């Protein structure tokens, strides 16, 4: 058992569901106590990097809150040259040595800086969204707004990112709010989302935004 894993008996549904969070796990992955709690699934990040590089002009993506890589891997594997940013330092360490252990490290920029200040000077075809959620204590809303639940805001980090692109993803939470994230379209907007499920279990949505 890993220190962050034995310290804390919440952590223990994660460690042992290590395999579907990371299939190379043994192969060296390293995780924080954040960083457990957040990684996106392999087999659904791998499915939302299918859904980009199939639906979207996918050449450079910017993984915003790249956490400990779970996103950021599956965008490289399949060709995407990846900006990863993360505010943390501790997380873009932990997703410096996943993606190596996954072998496509070098197809990622990684920046320890805030998404909020760097957004406004970003070039890019895809923005991929994962931000903060407010730990596992989200889920004991009823319903979760992604505008006074969040912070950041959620619309505000999509507003940001528009600056960059329209071709977004975004990646929320299970008892997400769906008229406030289908609105974040605005006028004529388009979006389409998708229920994210692992063993027929409903773990999270994610929102694909532009065409
Ligand atoms: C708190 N949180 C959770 N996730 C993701 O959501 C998944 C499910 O997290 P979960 O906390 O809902 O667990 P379970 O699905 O076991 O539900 P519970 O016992 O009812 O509470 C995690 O595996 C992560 O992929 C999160 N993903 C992001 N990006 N940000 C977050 O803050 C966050
Ligand atoms: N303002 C900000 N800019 C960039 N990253 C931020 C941020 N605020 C928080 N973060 C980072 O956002 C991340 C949310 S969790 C991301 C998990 C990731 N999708 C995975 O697969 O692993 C956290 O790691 C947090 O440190």
């Amino acid at each position: 058992l890993p220190p962050e894993i034995a310290a804390v008996p919440e952590l223990a549904k994660y460690w042992a569901q290590r395999y579907r969070l990371f299939s190379r796990f043994d192969d060296g992955i390293k995780l924080d106590r954040e960083g457990w709690f957040s990684v996106t699934p392999e087999k659904i990040a791998e499915h939302i990097a299918g859904r980009v590089s199939q639906s979207f002009k996918c050449d450079v993506v910017v993984d915003a809150f790249c956490g400990v890589g779970g996103n950021t891997i599956q965008f490289a594997l399949t060709g995407m040259r990846v900006i990863a940013i993360d505010i943390d330092p501790v997380k873009i360490a932990l997703a410096r040595n996943n993606a190596e252990v996954y072998g496509i490290a070098d197809k990622i920029e990684f920046i320890c800086g805030d998404f909020l200040l760097l957004a406004s000077f970003l070039k890019a075809d895809v923005v991929f969204l994962s931000p903060p959620w407010g730990g596992p204590d989200y889920a004991t809303a009823e319903t979760f707004d992604i505008r006074t639940m969040m912070s950041p805001d959620g619309f505000e980090i999509f507003r940001l990112s528009k600056k960059i692109t329209n071709n977004i993803v975004y990646f929320l939470p299970r008892n997400a709010d769906i008229d406030q994230v289908a609105s974040l379209a605005g006028p004529g907007g388009q979006v389409e989302i998708e229920q994210n499920f692992l063993n027929n279990k409903l773990k999270t949505i994610t929102a694909y935004f532009g065409d």
